[PDB]
C-alpha cells in the first residue's frame, strides 16, 4: 500500500520558498518545483532551477502574463535542457530569451498528466513520482489570509484555475486528511509560504483538474 503521509521537505526534495512578485508566473515556479524534485531524485542533489529562464523562453504561454506547466517541461525537452537560477536569475519581469547551455542543470523527458479530478490518481503521483505541479482557484479571501490549519472553503470553485502551486506531500491533521502544498508568494504568506488543502473533499477548489509531473 501507499504511505498514509509523505512530506518531500523531511527527504530533502524541496528547495526554499520564493517570491513570484507581481509577475503572474507562478506557472513558471509550480514547473521549476516539479523539476527539481525529480532532479534531487535522479542524481541525488539539490538546487534551483531557473524560473525567469522559463518565463522568458516558453514562447507556448505568456510569460508573467500566464501560461501552462505541461508547455514549460514540453520546452525543457525540447530545448535540451533549463538553466539553474544562479545562471539565470529571477527579475520577476519579461525580457528576451537569454538561455545558455553552459548553465544547464537539468533536463526533461517529457511529462505526464494526472486524470482530471482524480485525487487517488494525484496520491499514487505524490507518493511514488515526487513534488506533482497542481493548479487551484485561489481567488477567495480565505485563501489569501490563510494562517493555518486544514483549509477549505465552500466556494471554491474546482472550474475556477487561476493559480499554479507545487504538492509536496500529504497526510492527516487532527483527523483531517490534506495536501501539502508550497506556494510561491515569500515565506511570510500562509505558514511559512505552505498552506495545506483539503484532501477527498470532492476535488476542493480544483486540486487535481491540472496536475502533472516531468520525466526525468
Ligand atoms: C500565476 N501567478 C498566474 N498568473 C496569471 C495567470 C493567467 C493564467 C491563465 C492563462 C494565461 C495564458 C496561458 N497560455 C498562453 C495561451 N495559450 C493558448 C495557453 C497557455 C495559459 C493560462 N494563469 C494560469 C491559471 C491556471 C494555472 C496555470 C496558470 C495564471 N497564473
Amino acid at each position: 500500500r501507499a504511505p498514509d503521509s509523505v512530506d518531500y521537505r523531511k527527504k530533502g526534495y524541496v528547495t526554499p520558498v520564493k517570491n513570484q512578485g507581481q509577475c503572474g508566473s507562478c506557472w513558471a515556479f509550480s514547473s521549476v518545483g516539479a523539476l527539481e524534485g525529480q532532479l534531487k531524485k535522479k542524481t541525488g542533489k539539490l538546487l534551483n532551477l531557473s524560473p525567469q529562464n522559463l518565463v522568458d523562453c516558453v514562447s507556448e504561454n505568456d510569460g508573467c502574463g500566464g501560461g501552462y506547466m505541461t508547455n514549460a517541461f514540453q520546452y525543457v525537452q525540447k530545448n535540451r535542457g533549463i538553466d539553474s537560477e544562479d545562471a539565470y536569475p529571477y527579475v520577476g519581469q519579461e525580457e528576451s530569451c537569454m538561455y545558455n547551455p553552459t548553465g544547464k542543470a537539468a533536463k526533461c523527458r517529457g511529462y505526464r498528466e494526472i486524470p482530471e479530478g482524480n485525487e487517488k490518481a494525484l496520491k499514487r503521483a505524490v507518493a511514488r513520482v515526487g513534488p506533482v505541479s497542481v493548479a487551484i482557484d485561489a481567488s477567495l479571501t480565505s485563501f489569501q489570509f490563510y494562517s493555518k490549519g486544514v483549509y477549505y472553503d465552500e466556494s471554491c470553485n474546482s472550474d475556477n484555475l487561476n493559480h499554479a502551486v507545487l504538492a509536496v506531500g500529504y497526510g492527516i491533521q487532527k483527523g483531517n486528511k490534506h495536501w501539502i502544498i508550497k506556494n510561491s508568494w515569500g515565506e511570510n504568506w500562509g505558514n511559512k509560504g505552505y498552506i495545506l488543502m483539503a484532501r477527498n473533499k470532492n476535488n476542493a477548489c480544483g486540486i487535481a483538474n491540472l496536475a502533472s509531473f516531468p520525466k526525468m
